[PDB]
């Protein structure tokens, strides 16, 4: 079909959303949910990418938000272009 194009395209409510319907299990299965996360690393370009999600500190919590907020934290600190405007 026809994505967007990084975070940019995502607010960063937007793309927690992106970030939950592949933690939250909403797609047709895993499967859909690794392109979800896929999509997520092009996006924020964050190190770990699909990893914010297969890659929960030990004891925190691999949720969509905390992990949408440690991205949206990610560009302001690495300066990426954050995500749209809201």
């Amino acid at each position: 079909m026809e994505l967007k194009h990084s975070i940019s395209d995502y607010t960063e409510a937007e793309f927690l959303q992106l970030v939950t319907t592949i933690c939250n299990a909403d797609t047709s299965s895993e499967e859909e949910l690794v392109k979800l996360v896929t999509h997520f690393e092009e996006m924020t370009e964050h190190p770990s990418g699909s990893d914010l999600i297969y890659y929960p500190k030990e004891g925190d919590d691999d949720s969509p938000s905390g992990i949408v907020n440690t991205v949206k934290q990610w560009r302001a600190a690495n300066g990426k272009s954050g995500f749209k405007q809201g």
